[PDB]
């Protein structure tokens, strides 16, 4: 039994992880699976940055505006962190990947905390933030399992 076939038990939302690995017929090669996971995570982050900007540009109230602007800053940083995560993955450096994915996760988590006190919130921002947190959680488990140099 490959690690991939049971890896979801080590995540906060195993349902999400099971959906993700089945939907994408996940590689049993952990290096390959790290890369496809990062791909999905970066695509989601980039989409979310665009959504946040669209919401801000449409004109929200000051409380929402500060929250979504904080989310933009967190996502700009998270996107950079995921870019670095890719760079380290390309060298086979699982630990490097892990540190940078961890930093990205905090960006998504911080966005979720920045929007929590809002009376009414954009569901795609909340849902994408949760999705990115979950995807980072999967990538952390994978990067942990890659061979040490």
């Amino acid at each position: 039994s490959s690690e991939m076939s049971t890896i979801c038990d080590k995540t906060l939302n195993p349902s999400f992880c099971l959906k993700f690995l089945n939907t994408k017929f996940a590689s049993a090669n952990l290096q390959a699976l790290a890369k496809t996971t990062l791909d999905s995570t970066q695509a989601r982050a980039t989409q979310t940055l665009k959504k946040l900007q669209s919401i801000i540009d449409g004109g929200v109230d000051p409380r929402s505006k500060l929250a979504y602007r904080s989310c933009v800053d967190e996502y700009e940083s998270a996107i950079g962190n995921l870019e670095e995560a890719f760079e380290h993955l390309a060298s086979g450096d699982g630990m490097g990947m892990n540190m940078k994915v961890s930093a990205a996760l905090d960006g998504a988590d911080t966005c979720l905390d920045d929007v929590k006190r809002l009376r009414s919130v954009d569901s795609s921002v909340v849902n994408n933030s949760k999705t990115i947190k979950n995807l980072c959680g999967i990538a952390l488990v994978i990067s942990n399992m890659l061979p040490r140099n």
